[PDB]
DNA sequence: TGACTCGATA
DNA sequence: CTAGCGAGTCAGG
């Protein structure tokens, strides 16, 4: 059956009730000064459809939708936030968004579109966006009618399950993790997405044309070492090459034939000088093809800036992820790499960058949630947590840690926060498992209020069904009960790094908040541009760095009150490679 | 187009 | 051993 609306050519008052379900639809993934092709409007009135030329210059409509006081119910409000903005448009008083209220009601939903949410409370008058608009190449906004119907019974589906998602949040203790954590976070992302972030192209170009002359020596030195010309990118051939006409040694297999990654070609090294070569080849074709190409591509060419998008509904512990571009996993580890960060620069002239992060907040937080007193008063006093964790394992005093022991310490470290395990641990040092357990039982003995914590969250996730992190993020675990080792391990260990990383997320997330809040007060013009994971990047006037270097660190350490201390660490330089 | 394998970040 | 995005090459639909 049909649902009735009317396809208006204008707008009414009727329209402009102070409580809406509203759909401003933009079909273009990326979102950034991209089209909206049509507008519903569902309120105790009725069922409207605008055309977008028609509402979007409406006075009447423009005014309504920047109202705080007129509230709105919506499915992705950022992308219509941001679609907005660029066209000089504020958006206000939304209320309750459909796609976070889903994403904190069960994450591994995968929820994408309005059908998918409604599906959750057996609702499906309302047809899944692909289903409308098409895959990819065959994607395309339908005509009218067909659009129209579309747009109105998301519309209708939003007005009638808010109250449900609502009501299933509260039982769950999420309603302020919806209303006072996510969806304010939502309009500071797309405030963030907004701005975007300058970038010197041609430096960028300039590393290109750096890398593809190394590119070709290396190239070139490869097929003299092999005694012949392949394709390099091809693990297969690649293969083929080592294992076969140079006869190294099969250390690892894929699945599908010779394993080839980094970790193998670390070990055959010193057979052949080939490999070191290989692995040159690798890091300079990755930061060419993924990092170079990759951003010069999506820089906007007038303002030569990169505009990403943040999807604050995907990952599983409640980490927001960075697409078109990521500006997530920018190099920093090796020089050569890390000096792509010098291309990110300030939007305007005597501005510098500013970067803050959090030091070890996810091994600070186990501390808090395990009670784990030498953990604790580890923090309280500041220590080095690697050279802390080795004393203890190892039982050797402070001057006695040597490097190679502080290394091993670490890992073990990470291991502890993934969720620990003798075989992942022994791949990561190359041991066996056998030492990789012996080095576990060790840490446990140093850490008994982490050993109970571990064994704990396993027992909750299978009572509950689920674990929680500190503001009341949750993610169910069925695997947790599975017969198959290796699939219930795998969710053994999500119970345990589950509530680090998530709790990590949701104390950063209101560091945002609680810092864009201070920002206003003190009408600084410095603005957040970026966050990656752990620390928060702004720009500002170089007038403001000395406030900055206050009032950042504090907002982000006083986030949250924990049993340690936050500690939080900052530096800022003309480009984001010398805020470091 | 999409399953794989690779590698970048925290 | 946790969580992401995405480029290259390859083959099964
Ligand atoms: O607008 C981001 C928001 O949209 C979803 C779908 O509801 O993802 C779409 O947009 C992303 C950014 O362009 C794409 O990476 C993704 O492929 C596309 O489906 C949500 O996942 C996200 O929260
Ligand atoms: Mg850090």
């Amino acid at each position: 059956a049909a649902m009735a609306f009317t396809l208006a050519d204008r707008v009414t008052e009727e329209m402009l009730a102070d409580k809406a379900a509203l759909v401003v639809e933009v079909v273009e993934e990326n979102y950034h000064d991209a089209p909206i092709v049509g507008i519903a409007v569902v309120n105790e009135h009725g069922r409207f459809f605008l055309r977008p030329e028609t509402a979007l210059a409406d006075p009447q409509f423009v005014a309504w939708l920047g109202d705080e006081t007129k509230k709105k119910s919506m499915f992705d409000s950022k992308r219509a936030a941001v679609a907005l903005k660029w066209k000089g448009i504020e958006l206000c008083g939304v209320s309750f968004d459909l796609l976070l209220a889903a994403y904190l009601l069960d994450p591994a939903q995968g929820v994408d579109d309005v059908a998918a949410a409604a599906k959750m409370k057996q609702y499906e008058a309302v047809r899944p966006d692909e289903a409308v608009y098409g895959k990819g190449a065959k994607r395309a906004v339908p005509d009218e009618p067909v659009l129209a119907e579309h747009l109105v019974r998301k519309a209708a589906a939003i007005w009638e399950l808010e109250r449900p998602f609502l009501d299933e949040l509260r039982r769950n203790e999420q309603d302020r993790l919806l209303v006072e954590l996510e969806q304010p976070l939502s309009s500071i992302l797309a405030e963030m997405e907004f701005a975007g972030v300058k970038v010197d192209t041609k430096r960028l170009e300039q590393m290109g044309k750096e890398l593809a002359e190394q590119l070709g020596t290396v190239e070139q030195r490869i097929y003299e070492l092999a005694g012949q010309e392949f394709n390099i990118n091809s693990p297969k051939q690649l293969g083929v090459i080592l294992f076969e006409k140079l006869q190294l040694p099969v250390l690892k297999k894929t699945k599908t034939g010779y394993s080839t990654s980094a970790d193998v070609l670390e070990k055959l090294a010193p057979y052949h000088e080939i490999v070191e070569n290989i692995l040159h080849y690798r890091q300079l074709g990755k930061l060419q093809s993924t990092y170079i190409e990759g951003l010069l591509k999506v820089v906007r060419p007038d303002t030569k800036k990169v505009h990403t998008i943040f999807n604050q509904a995907l990952t599983q512990t409640g980490r927001l992820s960075s697409t078109e571009p990521n500006l997530q996993n920018i190099p920093i580890r090796l020089e050569e790499g890390r000096k792509i960060r010098q291309a990110f620069v300030p939007s305007e002239s005597d501005w510098l960058i500013f970067a803050a992060d959090y030091s070890q907040i996810e091994l600070r937080v186990l501390a808090h949630i395990a009670e784990d007193d030498n953990l604790m008063e580890a923090f309280r006093r500041d220590l080095d947590i690697h050279t802390k964790t080795a004393m203890d394992i190892f039982q050797v005093s402070e001057d006695e840690v040597t490097p190679n022991m502080r290394r091993q310490a670490k890992a073990v470290n990470f291991g502890i926060v993934y969720g620990i395990s003798d075989y992942g641990l022994a791949q990561n040092l190359n041991i066996s498992r056998k030492e990789a357990a012996e080095f576990i039982e060790r840490y446990f003995e140093s850490f008994p209020g982490v050993k109970r914590y571990m064994e704990n969250i396993v027992q909750e996730a299978k009572q509950k069904g689920y674990v929680t992190t500190l503001l009341h993020r949750r993610r169910y675990l069925p695997d947790i009960t599975s017969r198959n080792f290796n699939v219930r391990s795998f969710a053994e260990r999500m119970a345990m790094n589950t509530p680090i990383q998530g709790s990590a997320a949701d104390i950063i997330k209101k560091a945002m908040i609680d810092l864009n809040a201070r920002l206003k007060e003190e009408r600084l013009q410095a603005h957040l541009l970026l966050q990656v994971h752990d620390e928060l990047i702004l720009e500002a006037p170089k007038e403001e760095m000395e406030r900055l270097c206050r009032l950042v660190p504090e907002v982000m350490e006083q986030a949250v009150t924990l049993r340690v201390p936050l500690k939080v660490d900052y530096h800022y330089g003309s480009t984001w490679y010398d805020a470091k």
